């Protein structure tokens, strides 16, 4: 039965996923403007053009999905939690609700952080480094950028979860604070691996990474038993 529950909770997450995608589809052209402002106001000379033959949808869809995972996270986190505790780890259920709410706001926070802190600071190191304006004007490619923004905004939105998800793991006794202090070095690559999978150059890869690592240090810090 431990095996069937997953097949009955996963479908509840994907089905809700398609609901947040259908709704977002309409707010795609809107959410799309948002993702442009950072560049349309900071560097108006920079020109973003669809190098593609006529693929403005590919961008509208990719967005309508990721962001769709943002508005649907409230259900996703719910199904997730209700599949592990009290299910298999915790027990009390008064600690369940606060888990949902917290994890919920932590998602919006994890989502806001990147879009308002990471992404902006990223571009600054991408083309905002010195008077290197001559090598970049009708050069900007919407894809590279847009694709970057989203992937970056999501990875961070989720990454933020590790804490709470790991916090509960420790309180239950599955993982001790020390076991992590010994995984510090190994995790460093993790943050540098994910940081390389979405960031173009070192400056960016390193940038975003640090924040995750740092937050991961908060988790262990919370290790107050």
């Amino acid at each position: 039965e431990h095996l069937r529950e997953l097949r009955y909770r996963l479908i509840i997450s994907i089905i809700a996923f398609l609901i947040g995608s259908g709704i977002a589809f309409y707010f795609a052209k809107y959410v799309f403007e948002i993702l442009k402002e950072p560049i349309l106001k900071s560097y108006p000379e920079v020109e973003l053009i669809t190098l593609s033959p006529t693929e403005p949808l590919f961008i509208l869809i990719k967005i309508s999905l990721a962001v769709g995972f943002i508005i649907a996270s409230p259900v996703i986190l719910y199904q997730f939690w209700r599949f592990i505790e009290p299910a298999l780890y915790s027990h009390e259920k008064r600690a369940f609700i606060p888990l949902l709410l917290g994890s919920i706001l932590l998602f919006m926070l994890g989502a806001l952080f990147a879009y308002f802190i990471v992404l902006p600071l990223a571009l600054k190191f991408l083309l905002g480094l010195g008077f290197t304006q001559l090598l970049a004007t009708p050069y900007l490619s919407v894809d590279m950028y847009i694709s970057f923004v989203l992937k970056l905004v999501v990875a961070f939105g989720i990454a933020f979860e590790m804490p709470i998800v790991l916090y509960v793991l420790q309180k239950a006794g599955v993982i001790t604070p020390e076991q992590l202090a010994s995984f510090r070095k190994y995790f460093i690559v993790i943050a540098f691996v994910i940081g390389a999978i979405i960031a173009p150059d070192v400056s960016t890869q390193v940038l975003m990474a640090i924040p995750l690592l740092l937050l991961y240090e908060i988790s262990i810090f919370l290790g107050k038993l």
